[PDB]
């Protein structure tokens, strides 16, 4: 847990503290994940891709910020819910690598 800490991530994380209080589009602002090379936005997909599905699930979802700050609370339910909801443009209920690529951008 923590392992792509830094200075932004870690701000986002702490801007999002309350439970509820996240949203995707506020947080990667914050965490200019964006402005990676694209190796370096797919690391962080698999980094977050817990069970090596090749996808990203509504649980390994949950679990975001925990990725960017260690004992970080997980997402709520509705969290959760609204950045899936956003990501999945194809609508499997999972985030692909490409749909990672787009979600990340401002
Ligand atoms: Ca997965
Ligand atoms: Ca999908």
């Amino acid at each position: 847990a923590g392992i792509l800490a830094d200075a932004d991530c870690a701000a986002a994380v702490k801007a999002c503290e309350a439970a509820d209080s996240f949203s995707y589009k506020a947080f990667f602002a914050k965490c200019g994940l964006s402005g990676k090379s694209a190796d370096d936005i797919k690391k962080a997909f698999v980094f977050i891709d817990q069970d090596k599905s090749g996808f990203i699930e509504e649980d390994e979802l949950k679990l975001f910020l925990q990725v960017f700050k260690a004992g970080a609370r997980a997402l709520t339910d509705a969290e959760t819910k609204a950045f899936l909801k956003a990501g999945d443009s194809d609508g499997d209920g999972a985030i692909g690598v490409e749909e990672w690529v787009a979600l990340v951008k401002a």
